[PDB]
């Protein structure tokens, strides 16, 4: 019938779903099914960003190019379609000779029934591929043509990849088919790349997932200046589970730290000081880590204590130590709350820690370089750390530092992080952790 009915129908009897996980996904698959935009979808891991092209390849009369970066994960996108008893096929480096020799043959087959091919970006830019992929070109086939992971065209959203430089020009010889870029890495250094290096056209259909979740309460505290460390955690745990209350204790919580042996020391100072916690590592059997993960499922154990890692009612968060970026500890910190009922971000910061995390990172940047030289992409680890860092020690918003790394808009915070509750505070806070270096 009308678009919507045609999406409606495919979604659920092709996917089975009643209905999209968001609003944003389903404008975002509305317009990239209209087909007169360039579209760019950025959503987290997981929201499901790949129904945005999925679906409307099945409603669209050719064949849709999905470029993907590892054949790991696209054989599970495929193996999923297959489940799906969709239509797929992946040409890739793990095909035999001969079994490109088929492939091949449907594509340049009249009226090919290959509907989505998902293809490294590699084999869309080898001089191998150019007579296949010219032949879809001049005989009109192409529906879309689809960049996955589209972060790696940037020197700064972590995996950088070289071919990835060549789908602009790739785009451009189809004018006629919409160009869709699909990531979950959201800064505004790596939107203008994506644009630049697909050769997008312009205006472009943005389809973002805002960052601001008003229920979740930011702030920082500074080790330096608590007396009691073990203590201070003991209590924000106990507050947020609902100590005041006096029901019972609510929800569940995590507390990341970054070794095993801080683990340990802190899953046992806060059970011996009044809550109920359990070590997480990968230093830990499988058989205890499984069972430590259920009896939290289970609300068993109100509060993990984790090194590595989706439960609704996680009521706080707490980082003992720095995050290593910024895109990590939001994250992390993003966790809580999901249930949408208030809950409590807090990250303990010391400039120790910051240090010490400072020295690792730049350790690890150093093995890569003895690895495989100098890359332009180095500084993007520094810089991810860094904005954290700032997070950490510069007054205003938590959520507003948060907004800007993303570049989204000023968020409405109505007392909901530290600063915005009391900024003097805050400050008075910050003037002590530079009187704890004085002279
Ligand atoms: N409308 C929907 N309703 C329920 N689940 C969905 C919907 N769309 C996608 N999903 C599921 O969400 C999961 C995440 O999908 P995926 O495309 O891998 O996310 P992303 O690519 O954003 O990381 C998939 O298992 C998918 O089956
Ligand atoms: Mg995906
Ligand atoms: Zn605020």
């Amino acid at each position: 019938s009308d678009p919507e009915r045609r999406v409606r129908s495919t979604l659920k009897k092709v996917f089975g779903f009643d209905s999209f996980k968001t609003p944003l996904q389903e404008s975002a698959t509305m317009a990239v099914v209209k087909g007169n935009k360039d579209v760019f979808v950025c959503m987290p891991t997981g929201a499901g960003k790949s129904l945005c092209y999925q679906l409307p390849a099945l409603l669209a009369k050719g064949i849709t190019i999905v470029v993907s970066p590892l054949i790991a994960l696209i054989q599970d996108q495929v193996d999923h379609l297959l489940t799906l008893k969709v239509r797929v096929s992946s040409l890739n480096s793990k095909l035999s000779a001969q079994e490109r020799k088929e492939l091949l043959a449907d594509l340049e087959r009249e009226k090919p029934q290959t509907k989505i091919l998902y293809i490294t970006p590699e084999m869309a830019a080898s001089s191998s591929f150019q007579p296949t992929l010219n032949s879809l070109v001049s005989r009109h086939l192409l529906s879309y043509l689809v960049v996955d992971e589209a972060h790696c065209v940037s020197q700064w959203g972590h995996d950088f990849r070289p071919d990835y430089l060549r789908l602009g020009a790739l785009r451009s010889r189809l004018g006629h088919a919409p160009c869709v870029a699909l990531t979950a890495t959201a800064t505004p250094q790596v939107q203008e790349d994506v644009f630049a290096a697909l050769h997008l056209k312009k205006p472009v259909a943005i389809f973002k997932t805002p960052c601001f979740r008003a229920n979740l309460f930011y702030d920082v505290q500074f080790k330096e200046l608590i007396s009691d460390p073990y203590g201070n955690l003991k209590d924000f745990c106990l507050k947020a589970l609902g100590q005041e209350a006096d029901k019972g204790l609510s929800g569940c919580g995590i507390v990341y730290c970054r070794t095993r042996e801080a683990c340990e020391q802190l899953a046992i100072e806060l059970s011996c000081r009044g809550v109920n916690a359990k070590a997480y590592h990968a230093g830990l059997k499988a058989s205890e880590r499984t069972l430590v993960q259920n009896d939290w499922m289970e609300e068993k154990v109100p509060v993990i204590v984790a090194t590595i890692s989706d439960k609704a009612n996680v009521r706080f968060v707490a980082h003992w130590n720095i995050a290593k970026s910024m895109a990590g500890y939001y994250q992390e910190s993003g966790r809580a709350g999901r249930d949408g009922k208030p809950s409590w971000c807090r990250l303990y910061y010391s400039r120790n820690d910051r240090d010490q995390v400072s020295f690792l990172i730049r350790k690890e940047v150093a093995k890569l370089q003895e690895k495989r030289g100098n890359k332009a992409s180095d500084k993007a680890t520094i810089m991810a750390f860094d904005a954290l860092v700032t997070f950490c020690e510069e007054l205003g918003c938590r959520h507003a530092a948060i907004a800007k790394y993303f570049g989204d808009a000023l968020p409405a915070c109505a007392k909901g992080c530290d600063h915005c509750q009391n900024p003097t505070a805050v400050r008075r806070r910050l003037e002590a952790l530079e009187r704890s270096s004085s002279w």
